[PDB]
């Protein structure tokens, strides 16, 4: 549309924004003051890095995140654990001296030893085994290029391609290689028990998955240690952090045993050439899009307001782009927890988001995700359709729905929707894991046993907050999830 | 077209080889000298930019010596040169000292028409004097690339009152921009007439990249300046291209008659961001893009693409994608400018541009693309453009490699790429400046002939050095457009 | 399909057929073992046809109907009065000799005159000023033609264009030309009123309908006379006969006042070209299927029937065409009236129209119809198209709705579900009513208030009647009519 | 393309002239004479059937001599001639003193194939002796057109027993009908021998109308009879093409195997009508036509199209439908039989359906119906295909009024009948064979010439012409199709 371009944002749509927006918490907004700040600027989900910092850290940052929830009690604020997952790194050298690198020149297992010019040490053990003869290796984020030559027992020889400054015990990839470290260490075991189920968070970002079996592990452990939670076993969200090509191999198996998607650009970035990544980020979207599970696209998506009041004009459309590809979610990283204009990071990507939004032909939209699904489905997805279709027929202004699991509200989320998906339930761990739902907003009650009721509270609740005006068409979905039902707001 | 082995399996060296999207490179001090031109040209330029709100005619010169020098040592390359104008623009004056100013959010500053006076932070003066004619109550002015927000509280006579909306340190003669204001400057000045005539015209550039274009009156403008002025060229007119600049609200609003107007249009980006909201960019890009495409024009997109290249060897991930969305959205070219212009990494911004483009490529569905645009384009339609889309339908149901076309004027080629075949298109003239003219159009590579009166010798011609350059094999089909003596479609097989 | 050819049709299609079949009633089916006949062949409407006949003569093929209706309960079959209604007819001549006609050779509205071969009388006392010079005029039904010359005060010379053998008091035809008849004369009068509402019929095919003023002056007399009914008015069925060019002229108007269409192909092959009749007829049922009204395609549909045990060729087309149109009833006329195998006119009618519905592609059908329609839609309008979609994403088996009127099984069918339509009603009236409806099977129970009880009760039967199994889904459609659910099948 | 105006505003005289679905006359006692030959010609008949189940060589060959001296009296005029053979038949036999017999319902009747013995209520012979094999318990086996219905109960060695289901009266050889059962007899015998090769191909007949076509071998064998007998075309195997009649359901299994071996199709509705139930031959009329389409092969529909007009000025509304319906399903011709032959009214019976026609093409949708065809064939296609369909396209996309095809057999006009253009196609060629060959081709006309070496003269000559025939007007827009020395396609403007 032309007048879309002259005609301003309004504040309905900014408002009332689908696509979730994860902040990533650090010392740049770190107190209660700034939590605030950033649930007004539009955060949906808080994100909480543990490749940095300790318990403690962390723990003062979760009391002060819910301290923010206290002080808003009409939002809602998911909570996040990212953990530090598999890593190589390199050796020490004298300690010491950084060595000087030079193209037309080794790597060792046995970690501890002095590395020098000619030879250094790597933390991975089964270094030699996964990389075959050919297959580069990058130390240092890419800032150090080498080619494997020879495949020693307990060493890998390898040529420079560049003149590296770098390093001491500095990152590694093996770019289009599986790596055989375990997806949770003692260390992320430690995180995923003694502070996710402990404070009962509400999502788990798992660090570079590779296959199906690994969120098995993952989902092993929650079902182990319910030690928190008095033998209840936690509702705990897995999104899994597709961070490498052997994630991209094994996506199906991936996806069916997660519950979300994170596509991971920036180790993607570093394992997969640049080309790739826009390929790899729609493809996998438009997957979780038929497989009707949140997906969240993160990563460098406004890095240069980091430094500045405004983005750079290649951002502006990445975000408005993931969202045109279907994306549940979108990330800040070190926009919010590193940089120097947090509030704007996140009212930037809510603005441009919500603008997006508008220019999606939701129609068109919802018969190419109808189509993309196999018939015959079941009942409750058969309900979800022709909720979304109905919405449209008589031209609605919510869609209600009763849920005591919150799936209900995923599905018709899956089929995309131009209301606001106003789900209903009976706890908040359910309302805040719908914060990675597109599009849906929740109210907490008390009971969602008496349907009648529980309508007329949501359209009296809407009412209330501007979602709907007397006379106005609602559609209400419920269970005799089996029934479909259309009603007039008071 | 979008699949599991498309991120897998590699890029092919045939696929970044045969590169339909056009790549426009701003040069400059980093890449000033005729060893990096010809760099410039093997990681994929098509067409060097200089940018005349900088530098002076010798110093421009130097430079254009140096890209057709360049040139010369890749004879089997064709590089086209764009001159860009600086186009009106609005300064603030001078200051007590200067010694810059400090100024305060909540503050109630004062703008001036008077350019004599010297400034302070109650008071600053503006070059532009139809400043408080242009703006109304509660209009925004940007001072120094966005820094300073200020809104109009009171119009004077000579002067504008605004209130300063951030703390900001403001210094001497920094630019300024008017959201949603129409700025009343002459789009071409004397120094922009001069650049025009006396260079474009003169040397024999093929585009001239018109800045701050807010009507189709600002293009016939330049248009009038083309035709009144054939010293350099023996009476004829010269055939360089208007690439008109959208860089403000006005331009936007009054867009298709600047399209139908220019030759070809650049979503300037960078101003664009400046002059309208961050939310709107992405939609004014892909409308104007779509715009263009329907009506066989080419656009380009400019700007801050791989902005952090500048000062690193690899690019961010919002701009990994920014370069394919580009494409898929159907720019016909893409641009760089500090990139290749004043940064440490020219020779890898050009690289992963063009890796990128080609890769995007792969992704599109040609058939699909071709409905969409024929479908849009009103019937009827001229004997050439019948013939060209007639062209990509056939070359589709015989899988042909390659549609030719004999054309002297380059028209013809540009109409079948407006449809977007999956095939290159090979255009076949006697004109080296049509084969240049030719470099902004996607996916069109030129022969330049001696001669092309004979239609079945250029052809012939046309596939044996097609064949050479690895782009059709033996067997394979060709489709041949031309005139009996543009209305006529053959198809060719390969001997 | 190809295999359509090889495979037979299967017995469960034909029982399950959804075109209706409208059987006029005449001396070859007359008598009570003659109408079971039919009704086991498949009738679903009787038509009695007032062009002939008196009032005892049909109220004695009434009673026969109706003992018919007892002998065979569980079906139900509709009754329709088609009227005489305007008419034009010639003159007396000697008047027993018939006069011979020449081509290069008048008419006068003086009816008392003895009419010879230089000059006839006419009926229609307005026929001068109907007939403009130049325009053609058609005695006994197309044998004898002449174009129209002068105009007098009381006469109009014509020319005749063939060399005609009859005749006195023939019909006559005046195509392209308006007839300034009534539209209900007294005989109509007296058949509308002391018969069809007398003993309540379901009902009244409106002869020579040529505006939407013509059905309101039919709606006005039934509103007017209700002293055989109690002061309560009937809800007796206006079947408008698009007989001549200005019923197609105005055939908006018409459609929106009448409850249903007939397409009188037999007048309209006197009035208009042959060459335009498949082109009335299609667009008049395609119009019909956008304004959700029953649309009747009539006349000559298996006409050979009459002599013979099987149809021709290009009536094996015709009935399977028309339904392929989208016609919701097809009527025989002379192949059971007078015919010598009425059950076999009605047999082939049945099965054809049963195959023909194999090979309609319901899912394009739908989003050929639902597109049709602007939105917003009404509330009922907007579940009805819900249930059709639900019905086919979950694949059910009977889409069972609940209705007091009617109307909400006719919005039903107005989007053609391949699922049989099942309407719950309190009163036969509405279920003989629904004969005319594509694709309706009706209930007909002794209350319809609670709704469980209800969608209980219309599965029982359904699965008694073989229309369902158990585990089978079924969609509900009823009041909080604003709902819809999904129930399976115990 | 269906709504008020196409009801209320009559059928212009230039759509009946200007029809596209070709129009199989049936010719026989009402219609034997020159007088009526000329008659059906300016009704609109478009090929001449003369059916060899009846009559001599000697009385078909006077019918011969009058259809071409009829096209003499209208040169202008182009007639095809069909020869539609015989075919092989099952009669019962002789009965005592015959005297025919009484048959009732439940009753047990034999069938023998002994032919020689004479038959009575309880047996009766047959003179197919494979009916034993041919039968299985529980087929259906219909004698004398379907009166005597009756079902196989045992099987012997040399006879069958059936169970006669309702009563009728039947008398000597009358015919018999195998519903779902192969019938094992030669498609041609001597008879059907003698009448292809010393009529068909003697005479030079443009059309075989093949009758029970069971499988492509059967289309082989008539194949094989053409290239074997070249005595009357001086070596030169005859281009006369096999239109196979698929009459039961043996042609209907087979039917992708004898539409890829036959030259066209015939729905032989008739016979179909007996060997498949009622419900079918819609299914199986619509199915053949939309392979047929697809395939680029013509189909014929045929029998009882407008039956009530044998004794009746005035067709009966399912007839009037039945015609309409038929152009819309896509067939390229129809057909009357009775109507013509041996009906009261044969010239108003033509009349009809070739008013009803026009009409029924005047509501195709074309752009539709175009790319329908065109999405359902395999890609990549031939050269000339691919030109044929972009003629089509190009027509629609300049608005052109012709599409003028040069061509040598008929094969290019064929291909573009196959895309369905609105267009009328023109081709262009040098032998009257060719011309009519192209008669049950839908929407050809087709141009005679002394010669087609040259093509601009050809394009002119046919443009002059055309013009002459109000087929069009000066300036409007032509697609011409051709060869360089069929892969080439212009626009041409009409002078």
């Amino acid at each position: 549309g032309m007048d879309k371009i002259c005609s301003p944002l309004a504040d309905n749509d900014v408002t009332q924004r689908k696509t979730q927006i994860i902040c990533t918490i650090g010392p740049s907004c770190n107190n209660v003051e700034s939590l605030i700040g950033l649930i007004d600027k539009g955060m949906s989900v808080a994100r909480l890095n543990f490749s940095h910092g300790d318990h403690e850290s962390h723990f003062k940052t979760l009391q002060n995140i819910r301290e923010a929830a206290k002080a808003r009690p009409h939002s809602t604020v998911g909570i996040m654990l990212d953990t530090k997952g598999p890593e190589i790194r390199t050796g020490m050298l004298e300690g010491g001296k950084p060595i000087e690198l030079k193209a037309g020149q080794k790597i060792t297992t046995d970690y501890s030893m002095l590395g020098n010019s000619e030879c250094i040490s790597c933390s991975y053990s089964l270094l030699p085994k996964s990389v075959q003869i050919g297959s580069t290796v990058l130390i240092a984020d890419g800032s150090l290029s080498t080619q494997v030559l020879e495949i020693g027992d307990d060493f890998i020889v390898c040529k420079v391609l560049n003149s590296v400054t770098i390093g001491e015990r500095k990152n590694m990839n093996l770019p289009g290689c599986k790596v055989h470290l375990p997806i949770i260490g003692d260390k992320d075991r430690h995180d995923i028990v003694d502070f996710a189920l402990k404070y009962n968070l509400d999502f788990i970002a798992l660090s570079f998955v590779q296959n199906g079996a690994d969120v098995q592990l993952c989902r092993q452990i929650i079902s182990e240690n319910t030690q928190y939670s008095n033998g209840i076993p936690s509702s705990i969200k897995i999104i899994s952090k597709i961070e490498n090509l052997e994630g991209v191999i094994n996506f199906d198996s991936i996806c069916s045993e997660s519950d979300g998607i994170m596509v991971a650009r920036g180790d993607l970035g570093m394992e997969i050439p640049p080309e790739k990544i826009f390929v790899a980020q729609k493809c996998m979207i438009s997957k979780c899009n038929v497989a009707g599970k949140p997906v969240v696209t993160a990563t460098q998506m406004l890095e240069s307001m980091i430094k500045s009041n405004r983005p750079t004009r290649a951002e502006m459309t990445d975000v408005a782009n993931a969202v045109l590809d279907g994306s549940d979610c979108v990330m800040l990283s070190g926009e919010t927890a590193n940089g120097a204009f947090p509030f704007d990071a996140v009212n930037v990507m809510s603005r441009v988001c919500a603008q997006a939004e508008t220019c999606i032909d939701y129609p068109v939209l919802y018969h190419a995700i109808h189509s993309s699904v196999p018939k015959p489905v079941a009942v409750p997805e058969a309900i979800a359709c022709s909720a979304v279709e109905s919405a449209h027929d008589v031209n609605a202004k919510l869609i209600i729905t009763i849920t005591e699991t919150g799936n209900t509200a995923r599905l018709i989320s899956k089929y995309r929707p131009s209301q606001t998906i106003i789900a209903c339930t009976a706890k908040p761990e359910v309302a805040r894991g719908l914060k990675i739902a597109r599009g849906v907003k929740t109210y907490v009650l008390n009971s969602i046993h008496h349907s009648e009721v529980v309508i007329s509270n949501a359209l009296a609740l809407a009412k209330e907050e501007s979602l709907i005006e007397s006379g106005d068409f609602a559609i209400a979905v419920h269970g005799v999830c089996n029934l479909m039902k259309i009603v007039r707001c008071p």
